[PDB]
């Protein structure tokens, strides 16, 4: 019954799976919703149509032949001025967050909401983004930015409303933790790196993950959402593994946020956890966290395996929340 | 800014903790809400006032001296006709669910919503309750009826919207599982029972828990919420421990719901779980479940310790959802 029009920016693993999810959702949902896509962009192409054929976009993108699509081409700024409801940002993250900030400003000014899977704008320019949203009376959600497809922001926003959240601890950065755990198997860094590269576990440029900066960016978003702080990266603590030492079987890079000495605090630190720690029960592919609350107890939430499809499922959850 | 008026029925462990929670929430919430109580009842007293003094009610109830409260007394039916927004049902559960059915009918007809922690009406008369709600354009939520304070219905309703939920497995009935695990420690039933009685783990009448009927009632609610079925108790399978045999360390009474052979299905069965099963990681005081979804992955959610305060926190979450 109700049709919501989307413009999707980014067709990497998350954005492409989001298209697949939209098609199945439109077919199957009991929610009285239909999502219509009017615009898709990737790094090479930007296509607009009143009713993009989502199946065709998926097919052409899988075949590596979006070149051959005959839709109107318009720039991102032009697309933002067309009539639609919500922007999805599944683009590559910039180093400094400026392109994301400028993009959300232009989105809100054009009267659209944002759902993002890109954490860069939020980790660097949170108060500016929220002020543009407020100014323009628009909304932004960002489930997929921290803990992938594991409900976290929706969990906070709809499941523990009565609490004033006392503390978050979790494994939210898997690649650095993978390396830590392999090193604890008494392996050499260069052997771990070599294999992780062949497996596609680690990128060509692994610095952001292995210095703990990926965790730090996530912790800014977490801390600001939980405590209403306006932090940027410089407000949080982090550390990484790049320093020669042995690691124990119980060490993890744990991201923790709470109000400490009256001030919101966020830190990602390598800790040797007690043997019965819930975080030690998580597999190398599993994101999870412990949420300590003053009214809804201490809650443990995790998935079994993190991946882009479940991440795109979190984006889709945000889209439904904004629509309903 | 926005005031929501409540009538609270039941001042046992959940209802009394709910009063405490309302007082702290009113003081502390950033949600722009205030909850005003106009009516409280327990088994002995029924008090109405435009603005019940919640602190006084707590104090008198703790001191065992609600006798001495000077507010108007009116019957439950009279109270339902006064002006307010939401009924909270934290009363003792009847055997057959009829009193709960009649109560919700009268509530909806008087133009109020229901939040319940009592599972009896829902386990026996779900389709009738939902029809009265629909007829009267009112709503009912029931977070606290299954898995206590662990978000479950709100989790389904707000965190995994895009999924068509494929399966639920969990430990939702702690007392029977406590007995199973103690028996697996090579103890005799009568010794386990004797101690459990002194500890307050088991009631004077332990039949509903130990025959698996408590689990079965929860599974009706679960299955109907997940699959849109209209089941009653006779539609689900259950079993208990009351039969002489040894139990293994890996046995649990697991409640499982899913669509099986095209039909919604719900069963609570004693299973010997594989050693790496997530449900085996839960302490004897911990409720938890695994939710397998087609769009949001497989999610594991649990608390550390179940108790009436966190249960009342789930009731409070439902109240906020209905108000906001």
């Amino acid at each position: 019954m109700k049709t919501i029009n989307l413009s999707i920016f980014g067709l990497g693993n998350v954005g492409l799976n989001l298209l697949r999810i939209i098609r199945s959702f439109n077919e199957e949902n009991r929610l009285g919703l239909k999502f219509n896509v009017v615009f898709v962009a990737d790094s090479l192409h930007s296509y607009y149509n009143e009713r993009i054929d989502i199946g065709k976009v998926i097919s052409y993108k899988e075949k590596g032949s979006l070149d051959s699509l005959e839709y109107e081409s318009i720039s991102a700024s032009e697309a933002l001025a067309r009539d639609f409801d919500i922007v999805v940002d599944a683009t590559p993250a910039s180093a400094d967050g400026k392109k994301e900030l400028a993009f959300y400003k232009e989105t809100f000014e054009n009267g659209k909401d944002v759902v993002t899977a890109n954490k860069s704008g939020l980790a660097n320019f949170w108060p500016e983004i929220m002020e543009y949203a407020r100014s323009n009376n628009r909304r932004i959600r960002y489930e997929a930015t921290v803990a992938g497809g594991v409900p976290l922001f929706s969990f906070i926003d709809y499941s523990v409303l009565p609490s004033r959240i006392k503390k978050f601890r979790g494994i939210v950065s898997l690649t650095i933790n993978y390396f830590i755990r392999e090193l604890a198997n008494k392996r050499e860094f260069d052997d771990v790196l070599s294999e992780a590269t062949k497996l596609g576990i680690v990128e060509k440029n692994y610095k952001d993950d292995l210095t703990g900066l990926d965790a730090a960016r996530k912790s800014v978003i977490l801390c600001n959402h939980l405590y209403g702080s306006s932090y940027r990266l410089s407000d949080v603590f982090y550390e990484g593994i790049l320093q020669d030492r042995s690691f124990g079987k119980n060490e993890r890079l744990v991201t923790e946020t709470g109000i400490v000495n009256g001030k919101p605090s966020a830190e990602s630190r390598i800790k040797s956890l007690d043997s019965n720690d819930y975080l030690l029960t998580l597999g190398k592919g599993s994101l999870g966290y412990q949420l300590q609350t003053d009214t809804n107890g201490t809650l443990n939430v995790s998935d079994l395996y993190d991946g882009p499809y479940e991440t795109a499922g979190a984006v889709m959850n945000d889209l439904v929340i904004l629509s309903m």
